[PDB]
C-alpha cells in the first residue's frame, strides 16, 4: 500500500477501535483517546507503525503504563509515521490494546468546521468528516489502508444542544459527567470496515422516517424537502438486496449535509452522506442514492485492498446503480445512463490527455496524492469494462449472477484486480475462450479510451443528439426556428444529456447561447446537473452575463464535481479570470480543506 506509512497487514492488523473524544468548536479540535486492539501477524513483534497527519500526540499507553513512540518527518500528503515501542514482544496472533491520547489540528484535512452562518439555522456550528481516501489519519492514528478491516465503538462528547452521528448503529446518549453543558453519544459498528469508512458529523440535526429501515437527517429547514427527494430509497434497497444478497448493516439512514460537502455522496456504513445539490424537487438525481446504496456490497463488503484498485469499488457500484435504475425505470433508461457515462469518460480522457497515467483503469499511486488522481475514470472505464463483459458473456441476467457470487466470495475482504479477474475466470470457466478475447492489458493497464466500445440502445439518446446537432450546425438565420416546444417531450435527464452533447462541442457562437436562453430559459432551472452544464456552456462561449451566475454557483455549494470546473472555466475566460482568482482567495479560508487545495492547484494559485 503505497499511500500508507503504517505497518502493513502482513505485520500486524487492527481488529477494533474504541474512540472516546470531545468535539471542541472553540478550538476546532477533536481531543481524546483511540484504543486500537491490534493483532500481531509476526513472531517477536516489538514495534509497529501508524499513520498520522497533523495530530498532536499526548501519550501512548499499553498495559497501564506509558511507552515510547516517535513521530518521523512529514511525507507531504501522507502525513507523518508514528513508530510505537511495545513494552513486551508479541507472538503471532497475540492481541493487545494500544491507547493513544491525541488531538487534531484545526486544519485537519479530514474535517470541515463550519461557523453558524455557514449552516441553515445560523445558530449553531457544524462539523463533518470525509476520510476517503487517506484522511482518516488526520482524525486519529491508524493503519490508514483499506487492506485492514476493524470493527469500532465510539463515545463522542458534544455541546448538549447538538447531535453527533457516525457510520455506526446509534447506541444511546447521556449527559457528560465531566461537563453538564455536554452530551455523550455512543456508537457501535459490529461489521469489520476499512478505516476510510469511519465518519462523524456534529450539528443541529433532525430526522424524519422515510422507510422501514431509513431515517433522513438534516438541519430542520431541509428535512421535509429531503424526505420527499429520497422517498425511493427503500424500494432501491429491496432491488439492491435482490442483486447483491442480504443487506448486513441493519440501518440505512441518509444525512443531507451543508452545501460545502465536497462530493456527491459517501457510502458511510449505516449512514450515507449526500450533497444537498441532490434536492432538485423531483427525485431526478436519485441515481446518486442508488449508487450509495450499491456500495453496501461493492466497496463496503468487498473492498479495494489498495487505492490502485479503486475501480473495483466504483465500477461495480456504477454497474449495480444502473441496474437499480434500470429496474425502476426501464432497460432503455439503463442504456441511456450507460451511454451518458461513456460520454463522461471521453470528457475525462480528453481533459487529462489520452496517454495520461490517471486515465488508466488500474493506477499506480506511488508518489501521487490520491485526491489529485480522483476523477470519473475508475467509475466510467470500470463500468464500461463490466458492461462490455456483460455483452460478451451473454447478457445482464448472466452477469448479475457473477456479481452476486463475487460479493459472497469476497465479503468482509479486501482484494486486488487479479483477485477479481481470477474469480471472473473461475465463475465463467465454460466461457473462458470468450474471456481470452478481452484485451486485458489494454483495459486494465493502458491509458485512454477503452479498446472496445459496448453496444448501446439509442432510443432515449436520439432526440438529445438530434437537438444538439441542430444547434451546432445552425447558422444565424436558423436561430428563429428554435422554440420552447423543442423541449416539449424531453425529461430532465434528456435536457441534461442535450446540454452534455453540446458542451462537448463548446464553444458555440455567442449569438446561439443567447438565443438558447431566449427560447429555453435555462437560467431558471435549479436542477444542479442541468444548471452546472448550462453555465459551463455559457462561460466557454464567452457570455459575460453568465459570469456572476457561475461565480455564485461555484461558491454557494462546494460539490467539487461542479465547483472545480466552474472555477476552471471562469479562469480560462479572460473577462472573468481576475474575478475567479479574487473569489477563490476570499473564500479559501472558509472552504473545505481538500476543496481549497484542489481549486488552488486548478487555478495555479499560491
Ligand atoms: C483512480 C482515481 C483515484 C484513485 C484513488 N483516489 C481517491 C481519492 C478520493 C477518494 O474519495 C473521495 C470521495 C469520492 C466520493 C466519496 N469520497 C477515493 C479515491 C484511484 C484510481
Ligand atoms: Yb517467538
Ligand atoms: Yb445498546
Ligand atoms: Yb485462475
Ligand atoms: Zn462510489
Amino acid at each position: 500500500d503505497t499511500c500508507s506509512l503504517a505497518s502493513p497487514a502482513s505485520v500486524c492488523r487492527t481488529k477494533h477501535l474504541h474512540l472516546r473524544c470531545s468535539v471542541d468548536f472553540t478550538r476546532r479540535t477533536l481531543t481524546g483517546t483511540a484504543a486500537l486492539t491490534v493483532q500481531s501477524q509476526e513472531d517477536n513483534l516489538r514495534s509497529l507503525v501508524l499513520d498520522t497527519k497533523d495530530l498532536t500526540i499526548e501519550k501512548v499507553v499499553i498495559n497501564g503504563q506509558e511507552v515510547k513512540y516517535a513521530l518521523g518527518e512529514r511525507q507531504s500528503y501522507k502525513g507523518s509515521p508514528m513508530e510505537i515501542s511495545l513494552p513486551i514482544a508479541l507472538s503471532k496472533n497475540q492481541e493487545i490494546v494500544i491507547e493513544i491520547s491525541f488531538e487534531t489540528s484545526p486544519k485537519s484535512s479530514a474535517l470541515q468546521w463550519l461557523t453558524p452562518e455557514q449552516t441553515s439555522g445560523k445558530e449553531h456550528p457544524y462539523l463533518f468528516s470525509q476520510c476517503q481516501a487517506i484522511h482518516c489519519r488526520a482524525i486519529l492514528p491508524c493503519q490508514d489502508t483499506p487492506s485492514v478491516k476493524l470493527t469500532y465503538t465510539a463515545e463522542v462528547s458534544v455541546p448538549k444542544e447538538l447531535v453527533a452521528l457516525m457510520s455506526a448503529i446509534r447506541d444511546g446518549e447521556t449527559p457528560d459527567p465531566e461537563d453538564p453543558s455536554r452530551k455523550i453519544y455512543k456508537f457501535i459498528q459490529k461489521v469489520p470496515i476499512p478505516c476510510y469508512l469511519i465518519a462523524l458529523v456534529v450539528g443541529a440535526l433532525e430526522s424524519r422516517q422515510i422507510g422501514p429501515r431509513t431515517l433522513v437527517w438534516s438541519e430542520k429547514e431541509q428535512v421535509e424537502k429531503s424526505a420527499y427527494e429520497f422517498s425511493e430509497t427503500e424500494s432501491m434497497l429491496k432491488i439492491a438486496e435482490d442483486l447483491g444478497g442480504p443487506y448486513v448493516w441493519g440501518q440505512y439512514d441518509l444525512l443531507v449535509l451543508p452545501p460545502s460537502f465536497p462530493y456527491g455522496g459517501m457510502e458511510n456504513p449505516c449512514l450515507t452522506f449526500v450533497t444537498p445539490t441532490l434536492l432538485a424537487g423531483d427525485k431526478s438525481l436519485s441515481n446518486v442514492i442508488a449508487h450509495e446504496i450499491s456500495h453496501s456490497w461493492t466497496g463496503n463488503l468487498v473492498t479495494n485492498k489498495t487505492w490502485d484498485h479503486f475501480w473495483l469499488n466504483e465500477g461495480h457500484t456504477v454497474y449495480l446503480e444502473r441496474h437499480i435504475c434500470g429496474r425502476l425505470f426501464g432497460e432503455k433508461f439503463r442504456h441511456f445512463n450507460a451511454l451518458g457515462g461513456w460520454g463522461e469518460l471521453q470528457n475525462s480522457v480528453k481533459t487529462f490527455g489520452e496517454t495520461h497515467p490517471f486515465t488508466k483503469l488500474v493506477v499506480d499511486l506511488t508518489d501521487i496524492d490520491p485526491d489529485v488522481a480522483y476523477s470519473s475514470v475508475p467509475y466510467e472505464k470500470g463500468f464500461a469494462l463490466l458492461f462490455y463483459l456483460e455483452q460478451l458473456l451473454g447478457g445482464p441476467e448472466i452477469f448479475l449472477g457473477f456479481l452476486k457470487a463475487y460479493v459472497e466470495k469476497f465479503s468482509y475482504k479486501s482484494i486486488t484486480t487479479d483477485d477479481w479477474k481470477d474469480f471472473l475466470y473461475s465463475y465463467f470457466k465454460d466461457k473462458v475462450d470468450v474471456l481470452n478475447q478481452v484485451d486485458w492489458n489494454a483495459w486494465l493497464y493502458s491509458p485512454g479510451l477503452p479498446p472496445i466500445k459496448p453496444n448501446y440502445d439509442m432510443t432515449l439518446t436520439n432526440a438529445c443528439i438530434a437537438l444538439s446537432q441542430r444547434w451546432i450546425t445552425a447558422k444565424e438565420d436558423d436561430l428563429n426556428s428554435f422554440n420552447a416546444t423543442d423541449l416539449k417531450d424531453l425529461s430532465s435527464h434528456q435536457l441534461n444529456e442535450f446540454l452534455a452533447q453540446t458542451l462537448q462541442r463548446a464553444p458555440l457562437p455567442l449569438g446561439h447561447i443567447k438565443r438558447m436562453q431566449e427560447v429555453y430559459n435555462f437560467n431558471a432551472i435549479n436542477n444542479s446537473e442541468i444548471r452546472f452544464r448550462w453555465l459551463r456552456l455559457c462561460i466557454q462561449s464567452k457570455w459575460e452575463d453568465a459570469i456572476p451566475l457561475a461565480l455564485k454557483m461555484a461558491t454557494e455549494q462546494g460539490r467539487m464535481k461542479f465547483t472545480r470546473p466552474l472555477f476552471k472555466d471562469l479562469a480560462a475566460f479572460d473577462k472573468s479570470h481576475d474575478q475567479a482568482v479574487r473569489t477563490y482567495q476570499e473564500h479559501k479560508a472558509s472552504m473545505h480543506p481538500v476543496t481549497a487545495m484542489l481549486v488552488g492547484k486548478d487555478l495555479k494559485v499560491d
